[PDB]
């Protein structure tokens, strides 16, 4: 039965020893979301925050329940370029934003670039993932900074953390809940790091969100895929592992120059974004997709 | 084809790019154990050594493997009187012996002490695979201490090992290829640590050795096939992950009493070993399957 009230539960979680009804698993989903935040320092009371939504369940949630704890919550989401799938994305984030009030920044890739992330996958020679996850991460960190924000939410859950955990220690020829901010990087903070995806999909649908069911036709995403299979045919067995897993490695135990292109943070010269889209337009060129006297000039960090 | 003779390739390994015919495959499996155990001296050339022996195709292999480069190999096979079972592995490690002019030892659990794996499970309230595990361990030890061993050899192999690894790191709350011998403690090597179950297995069947196919109705060795399952499935789709994974551990980063009981090293004041024969002895009179003024009487140790 429900821990709570005594009438019959709705959500099971045999990890944590938890039954809840609906009203009271949105309650308790809600409260230790704020656990998390000021365990970890994560945010100040009514801070404003860029939460990073992408349509799917996790931001949409995240973006829900920071605006329930009194968090001035700006969304922004990034536009991909990848066929119908990044479109109705799209909708699905938009239609959110606008039936709760809540503000929400957009960027399209092909219309700032030139270029959405299929063709820059073969004009990058990087897999699509690779020049996918750069942009998602540096224009992010980007438009924070530009926006006079100090922190960015993003909705990755245990199952996440986990699985990329899982990878470096299967393949490091291949990030923490709370990363602070620096000059040139805003902080980045993981409010849901300790919900598994189960948990977070269940607050997702009792709460009545729609997201984006459909998942990209990803590259290297079918590596996490690879590795939440394994972690949770374990987890399955064995309730807890990936908890116990993650905060076992949690509770145990270098120079940054200017770009000279855009200004932001990196360890080279250049930075890889910039470097990656120089690339890109050069080969355009050479192909010939733009123009010979255009050049790629980024948005130089403030102040 | 074959790497070293060009001929058609019996056996391919793609996580070492290394595909080789029958005859070279069981050359080249030879030659690596040796380099194993050069590498971590694990034994001295033709030194005596223990290998504990199941009956089945790691240790059947590691003792086929071991005496073929010149090391005086004595088995040591121990009967855990699991029905039928332990009866077809006694049988088998016999044959492999005979029809090959091995020393092979056998300590027989009920013959020893009274009670085999199984009512030793219900008499001791530990699971099954505990105390067949603790008794393992101890009488391995205790015989090649007994019988001036130095050191012992194991068939654990690359998925034994990993899937050890990979358990500790999901569930903390439930050990190295060379551990060193001291007082009352024989040296323990794994020189098969480094191959996969599939490697082991190869060899076994290109060398046709036969050995026991069906395994124990084993109880908590289910958990170890979870972990294997886990492991595989990433292996299967990226190889040299096991590897990897192995080797990125290794290559990275307590006072002992006498047992007053029988004398081996223990942390307590009676080890591990004979609190648990003593009290299935205890509960075995109450039961009464052991007459009142019988006491387990554990060989004591040397010198
Ligand atoms: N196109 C995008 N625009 C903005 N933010 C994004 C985008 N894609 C991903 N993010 C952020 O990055 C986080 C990790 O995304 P992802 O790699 O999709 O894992 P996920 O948990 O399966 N996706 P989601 O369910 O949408 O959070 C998401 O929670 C978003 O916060
Ligand atoms: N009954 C036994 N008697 C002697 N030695 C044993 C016995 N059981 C296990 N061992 C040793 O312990 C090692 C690990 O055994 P086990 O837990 O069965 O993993 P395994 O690799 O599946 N078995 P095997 O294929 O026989 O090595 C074996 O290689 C043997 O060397
Ligand atoms: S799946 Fe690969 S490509 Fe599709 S969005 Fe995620 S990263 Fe970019
Ligand atoms: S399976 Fe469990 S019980 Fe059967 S032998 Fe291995 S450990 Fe002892
Ligand atoms: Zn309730
Ligand atoms: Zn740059
Ligand atoms: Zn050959
Ligand atoms: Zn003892």
């Amino acid at each position: 039965v429900c821990k709570v009230c005594g009438q019959k539960a709705q959500v099971e979680m045999r990890s944590r020893g938890l039954a809840l009804c609906r009203e009271h698993y949105l309650d308790w989903f809600v409260k230790e979301t704020e656990r998390a935040i000021r365990r970890h320092r994560m945010l100040l009371p009514g801070e404003r925050v860029l939460v990073a939504v992408s349509g799917g369940k996790d931001s949409l949630a995240l973006w829900d329940v920071l605006s329930r704890l009194g968090y001035q919550a700006v969304g922004l989401h990034i536009e991909l370029g990848i066929g119908e799938y990044s479109k109705r994305s799209l909708e699905v984030t938009q239609a959110f934003a606008r039936e709760r009030g809540l503000e929400l920044l957009v960027v399209d890739l092909k219309e700032a670039y030139g270029f959405g992330v299929p063709e820059l996958a073969r004009l990058s020679g990087r897999v699509a993932c690779s020049a996918c996850g750069l942009s998602k991460r540096y224009i992010i960190n980007q438009v924070a900074v530009e926006e006079g924000f100090r922190v960015v939410a993003t909705g990755h859950n245990l199952d996440d953390e986990a699985a990329v955990l899982f990878g470096n220690l299967l393949n490091p020829q291949e990030q923490g809940p709370v990363l602070p901010e620096k000059p040139g990087l805003a902080a980045r903070v993981k409010p849901f790091y300790r919900f598994s995806e189960r948990e977070v999909l269940s607050y997702t649908l009792l709460r009545g969100i729609r997201y984006l069911h459909e998942e990209c036709p990803n590259a290297k995403g079918a590596k996490s895929l690879l590795y939440k299979e394994a972690l949770n045919l374990v987890e399955r067995s064995m309730p807890g592992a990936k908890l116990r897993f993650l905060d076992g490695f949690l509770e145990k135990i270098v120079a940054l120059r200017e770009c000279e292109r855009c200004g932001y943070p990196t360890t080279g010269a250049v930075c890889a974004f910039c470097r990656m889209w120089d690339a890109v337009y050069r080969r355009a060129k050479k192909r010939k997709l733009l123009p010979e006297e255009v050049s790629f000039r980024p948005r130089v960090k403030p102040l």
